[PDB]
């Protein structure tokens, strides 16, 4: 019930989450002040799963300075059996928070996806596609998002082939765009309440079905025409057709106030 990080001291208060190697928690210093600390450990894993998670860490430093659009890495320490990382705790993930609620309010909604191109962006600055993208990846803190992590680590829940992108199951016999497709779902997801391959239970019928153009993608009318040409644009398997996040950025649905 104690973990020391950097010499301050940090009281479990309770868990978060559990991958296979780490764990997450809620903690309170001595100030009684809230935090999240994620505990990796590193007995044992090979040479390559060491680096991951030192380039998850290198990468989560580096791009504090760049945007606040990304988790808040307040310290960390690292041997050669452990890893601790303090960390803002937030409110809620973002896909348990999908869960939890009904409908979606829209003023909502559009400030979280402005959020997550900023996030997203940030990364992409620096040469960093996230290869797995979803709700979980985000957290709300006082009702802003922001990205927990960038893919190169091994990811955690507190797996689902629905935001994969066409050009990576084509690829079977890396790209920004992807993380485009995956963002598409994820506002897809709050616009009308799944994502667009959720149905399909049949894996090889699921991913055939993303890859194949004669599948086509249903887009209900909704009274936000701009909402709606995002989600086509994002939704498009072919990545030069696909809209960049420079483009995204610059479109009506999240520079306009209406
Ligand atoms: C159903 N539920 C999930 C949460 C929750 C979830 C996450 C966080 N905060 C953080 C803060 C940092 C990380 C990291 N790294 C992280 N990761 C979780 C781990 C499990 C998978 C989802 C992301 N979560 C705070 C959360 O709220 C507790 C607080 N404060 C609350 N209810």
């Amino acid at each position: 019930e104690c973990i020391s990080v950097k010499g301050r001291i940090y009281s479990i208060l309770k868990q978060i989450g559990s991958g296979g190697s780490s764990k997450v928690f809620q903690v309170l210093n001595e100030k009684k002040q809230i935090y999240a600390i994620k505990y990796v450990n590193l007995e044992e894993a090979d040479n390559q799963t060491l680096d991951s998670y030192r380039n998850e860490i290198a990468y989560l430093n580096k791009l504090q300075q760049h945007s606040d659009k990304i988790i808040r890495l307040y310290d960390y320490e690292i041997t050669d059996q452990y890893i601790y990382m303090v960390m803002e705790c937030g409110n809620i993930d973002l896909n348990s928070w999908l869960k939890k609620k009904k409908s979606i309010d829209p003023w909502e909604r559009k400030s979280y996806w402005k959020n997550m191109l900023e996030a997203v962006h940030t990364i992409h600055q620096h040469g960093i596609v996230h290869s797995d993208l979803k709700p979980a990846n985000f957290l709300i803190v006082d009702g802003m998002l922001k990205l927990i992590d960038f893919g190169i680590a091994n990811q955690m829940q507190p797996g689902t082939v629905n935001y994969m992108p066409p050009e990576a199951i084509k690829d079977m016999s890396i790209s920004p765009k992807s993380d485009v497709w995956s963002l598409g779902c994820i506002l897809y997801y709050m616009t009308y309440g799944k994502t667009p391959f959720q149905q399909i239970i049949n894996q090889i019928s699921k991913l055939h079905a993303i890859i194949d153009p004669n599948h086509e993608i249903e887009f209900p009318d909704i009274p936000e025409k701009d909402l709606q040409d995002v989600l086509k644009c994002c939704l498009k398997r072919d990545p030069k057709q696909r809209i960049s996040i420079p483009e995204l950025l610059a479109h009506p649905y999240v520079q306009i106030q209406t």
